DNA sequence: GTTGGGATTG
DNA sequence: CATTCAA
DNA sequence: GAATGCTCAATCCCAACTT
């Protein structure tokens, strides 16, 4: 869609280098400063060519796929990069990499004397020929008549280290700059300290890179024996880093449980503080026929549960373990009688998921039904509390592209922000919360945020929600979300219906045939019907006339 | 000729 | 989380 | 009662599939 400067991407890259120079100046090593300075020495076209290679996929390129008009002649622009070693000409290629660079026609002809196989695909061709050609070669040693040179980028690790230093993570690309400049991504602007940055110590960057590496190798099928040997056993000082580690241990354990190695899964879950891990360790011990440990851990956990999810899970585990130890059957109570509404509806032909069906059936004159499912309540929260969620609390925002503060999932996130929350939530006690939300809605429309789904929240659903929802219910929900954000942001009922005449609402969780209530949904039903909130669960059967 | 997936571009 | 498994 | 399969559209290139 034509940004006016043909070098827009190079401009952005220079912006990141400068930014890292001022904010990270104390964290950079010798190789890094040499890279930034050397890059500043490059002629514009070689700078541009570099950034082009960095932003594309993989490290290997054919000269002809590197044509660009701002740069002109590619060979000329690449020569200064060859002199620094940041690009190899004539690298050494594994057969698979040769297969990445080459067309299937060229490859079919090249090895034609070893192909009697069949007409068959490219990946199969690679498979058949790999036991034949294990030894890597330069491109010239593969075929000497191939007339297009091939370049390999050699600085990608140092670039990824720069990316992660600027963004505080590796998932965000440099195209963040162009997508925000084009208005495809619109981020809220925070004014944060000129000393604000993602990483404090160099070793914390080093560690993020090590965990990231570990996840990569695991995803490639590496045995956990050397994976675990490589991880640190001791927990990290930096807590947000210990989150990454602890998540990784968690997935290792899940993989183990899949392999039915229950003792190791238990071990790995037990050394992780990841939310829900203790539960998975009890359940793993039970699966490993280790009942006494499972029971012990379950009693430990029930003394001081981590979450409501953990309370609910122990409620099933404990009695089954008690039974497995031959302990007396302990009396319990029935579920709090979910308030249910049965519907027998036409068979659609064709589907038409069931939630749309109930939503149609419940919509009459006078009744408005919306398929929202925790997007409306979270949105109302994010609108009211916007000014606290985006507060300039130090270390919460270090660059223009945050969709959420960095500490959003930290334990004292609310404490750090305390006043500003009881300010915002306070507007629920006077009348001002409606106006405040409508203005925040108009001001902030489209801005990326953790809790506000704008696509879902049209002006009409906003107005009906505002005038039909009690403020005290809003406060109840909003405090429940704040208490544990990541465990409570999901599970609200599929539908919500409004009767704007009498300003009334009811939420409806929809369940088709073969559908049952998840755990979080059940906790939200319990929470709602302890407030005498209007929730109902709707179970649907289909009618086929024959 | 003709789709369809993935890399690329702004 | 929406399909499969267990009596 | 429980075990498990990081968001844009428009465009260009290359593999696969028709007769």
């Amino acid at each position: 869609p034509a940004l006016p400067e043909p070098f827009y991407y190079l401009h952005n890259f220079r912006a990141v280098l400068a930014w890292i120079g001022e904010r990270y100046a104390d964290l950079l090593d010798d190789q890094e400063r040499a890279f930034i300075a050397a890059f500043a020495e490059l002629p514009e076209a070689s700078q541009a060519l570099l950034v082009r290679m960095v932003m594309r996929k993989g490290t290997l390129f054919r000269e002809g796929k590197l044509a660009y008009a701002e740069i002109g002649d590619t060979r000329a622009a690449v020569q200064p990069l060859l002199a620094l070693g940041w690009v190899d000409a004539q690298p050494t290629l594994e057969l698979a990499q040769l297969f990445g660079l080459l067309k299937k026609d060229e490859l079919s002809q090249l090895f034609r004397d070893h192909l009697g196989r069949a007409n068959l695909r490219k990946d199969a061709l690679l498979e058949r020929l790999q036991p034949l050609f294990p030894e890597a070669r330069r491109l010239a040693e593969w075929q000497a008549d191939f007339a297009e040179p091939v370049y390999e980028l050699r600085c990608m690790a140092l670039c990824d280290r720069l990316r992660l230093m600027y963004f505080g993570n590796l998932w965000q690309d440099w195209s963040e700059f162009v997508l925000a400049d084009l208005g495809i991504y619109r981020y809220e602007s925070v004014e944060f300290s000129a000393d604000s940055r993602g990483f404090r110590l160099r070793a914390d960057v080093d560690a993020y890179l090590h965990l990231f590496d570990c996840r990569q190798r695991f995803d490639l099928g590496e045995p956990l024996e050397e994976l675990l040997a490589g991880l640190p056993g001791e927990p990290y000082a930096n807590p947000w880093l210990e989150g990454r580690r602890v998540k990784l241990l968690f997935q290792f354990a899940q993989h183990c449980e899949k392999q039915r190695d229950f003792d190791l899964a238990q071990r790995l879950y037990r050394q992780s503080s990841h939310p829900g891990a203790r539960l998975r360790a009890i359940r793993s011990l039970e699966r490993g026929e280790r009942f006494a440990e499972a029971h012990a851990l379950a009693r430990e956990a029930s003394c001081a549960p981590e979450s409501d999810a953990e309370r609910q899970g122990l409620a099933r585990l404990l009695p089954r373990l008690q039974g497995k130890l031959g302990l007396p059957r302990q009396a319990r109570a029935a579920a709090p009688e979910i308030d249910r509404l049965d519907l027998c509806l036409a068979f659609p032909s064709e589907p038409c998921s069931v939630e749309w069906a109930v939503r149609e059936h419940l919509e009459e004159p006078g009744c408005a039904v919306h398929y929202v499912e925790n997007g409306l309540i979270n949105s109302l929260f994010g609108l009211l509390c916007w000014e606290a969620i985006f507060a300039a609390i130090p270390g919460a925002f270090f660059h223009p592209f945050h969709s959420a503060p960095a500490d959003l999932h930290s334990a004292d996130f609310r404490q750090r922000r305390a006043a500003l929350f009881e300010a915002c939530l306070g507007r629920l006690e006077d009348g001002s919360y409606r106006d405040a939300i409508r203005c925040r809605y108009r001001d902030k429309f489209g801005l990326q945020s953790p809790f506000v789904y704008w696509e879902l929240l049209g002006e009409e659903l906003l107005e009906q929600a505002l005038d039909c929802l009690p403020a005290a219910h809003l406060r109840a929900w909003f405090e429940r979300l704040l208490e544990d954000i990541p465990g409570n942001r999901a599970g609200l009922p599929d539908l919500i219906q409004f009767w704007p005449a009498q300003r009334r609402y009811r939420m409806v969780e929809v369940k088709g045939p073969g559908d049952r209530l998840q755990d979080n949904q059940l906790r939200w039903l319990q929470f709602c019907r302890e407030r005498e909130m209007p929730v109902a669960v709707c179970y649907v059967r289909w009618h086929v006339d024959d």
